[PDB]
């Protein structure tokens, strides 16, 4: 493989959504080692070309945004190759498989419509030079192996796999707030804001370090999901500190870890910007689902 | 006289903070002038509607806070004690004072007190007329509400009344800060008058000069200078960008929420190609003061600032 194909309201344009989403994965890339050749965006994806696709995969499930993810081969765009590339991922997924027949199907997709066989044609074909090469069989319903193909600018991409990423919306796209961390709910309130696309600052408040060990511990789980933030953890021995914090750096709210007045009315008048308590605001079931995805 | 009576706030003027962030991020901004300026002051607070800073130099604070965006007036005033003995004595010491200044036999004059807090036993109107009534027992002068050379002016707060002549017209507009953050493009007159236009209106701008080290940068610089005279409470240090990738770096590393320029409309096509194009380059959207805001407005500010 050489390429990872990326797909994905925002109250950011379309360019800007894509400009934002590459450069988050090129700094998720660079901060956990994986090298990479290219990142652009076309008609509708985003393309990283990288000999290393499956770690670069691996990584891009963190990054907000994204819906899937695809490891894939691209090769000129001729039905000699893509039936060739198409045969090669095939026995390497059947390998993994391990059975005997696998039951299989085509999905092929052109994004781009100068390659002279439709969709149809080309599923119909591939199909062909595989079962006339390996032992398996076509089943559309339910399958161990599907042979994706996307066909773009005279460039086909044929992956087998199509893993789930996060998506949500790409950091920075929605603002910059300091997330007030200081336990496992305050981390989950930070986590649930940056999906919403917002950058995060995570803020310690307090001289005594007692329990900055354990808060330093929880920014290091989140950090992994934070590409595009500049992710330090800030320690504010008061508050008049935080205050400058939300000038210098132009923050437009605060996220809190309560969860289900006083509080809220004495916040509200503390902070210069709107304070934001999304274990409050948000669905139980949708957090739920998060916590669960998450392992918690 | 010992302090300076400053007053903010107008109808029908909206400010996305609550009154006391207005108030607090006010009081930084008059302390950033003054500190600035080097005029000493003793306090500074926000008290009934009213921000009052204690100084030995209040006429040197007054000049300097004219230059205070979100004050609608100044006064240096005398503090005392708010008996009506006392309110009668300093009115016609004040009185005195300015009267000699305007230098006529009989000047016309009016008196206009307001009980900020209400404990003093006297209405407004009531202590206007025996206040005007000491002032008319003891000087040769008349009472005109229309046309007058002297007012006096009393406000009575908390068991204290401040008592001024003078009542300096600010520049209005919102506090600095109060509306968030952005960047200017400053490279000629006209985006120096943008800029000021924004800050105005409460927006914290930070300069900047996309280009080279050369001559033009040096006027910049100079323009820069005299906008820095009305920036309190902003860092008002000018950044100079050698390419775009540094201004879009500028926009992310200080949270801006958007960009400002001098365009007119006399620089666009019909297709106003630079404003889509201006949409499409920048991550926030990009203001036009020139374009944007009325003709008779910029014409006003443009004279008062001597343009």
């Amino acid at each position: 493989m050489n390429v990872v194909i990326v797909r994905y309201k925002s109250r950011q344009t379309r360019s800007w959504f894509e400009k934002i989403l590459m450069n988050n994965i090129r700094e998720a890339l660079v901060t956990e080692e994986v090298p990479y050749k290219e990142i652009f965006s076309r008609h509708g994806r985003i393309i990283v070309k990288t000999n290393s696709p499956k770690e670069a995969a691996n990584v891009l499930v963190r990054v907000f945004g994204i819906v899937s993810i695809s490891p894939a081969m691209e090769v000129e765009a001729s039905l000699e190759k893509i039936n060739r590339t198409a045969l090669l991922m095939f026995r390497k997924k059947a390998k993994e498989v391990g059975k005997e027949r696998p039951k299989f199907r085509v999905t092929a997709r052109r994004i781009t419509k100068e390659f002279p066989l439709d969709s149809l044609e080309i599923q119909a074909k591939v199909g062909e030079y595989i079962l006339n090469n390996e032992n398996c069989e076509v089943d559309l319903k339910n399958y161990d192996i599907e042979i994706g193909i996307e066909i773009m600018q005279g460039k086909a991409y044929i992956y087998t796999e199509k893993i789930k990423g996060w998506g949500g919306l790409p950091i920075g796209t929605e603002g910059r707030m300091i997330g007030i961390l200081h336990d496992e709910l305050s981390a989950l309130a930070i986590f649930l804001m940056m999906k919403r696309g917002v950058e995060v600052i995570p803020v310690y408040i307090g001289k005594d370090d007692k329990n900055l060990e354990k808060v330093r511990s929880l920014w290091n789980l989140l950090k992994r999901y934070s590409y595009g933030s500049k992710g330090f953890l800030v320690v504010a021995e008061s508050f008049d500190r935080v205050l400058k914090l939300i000038r210098d750096f132009g923050v437009k709210g605060v996220i809190k870890g309560l969860r289900p007045v006083s509080e809220i009315t004495e916040d509200f008048k503390m902070f210069p910007v709107p304070v934001y308590y999304p274990l409050i605001a948000l669905p139980e079931e949708y957090i739920k689902s998060v916590k669960e995805r998450l392992g918690l």
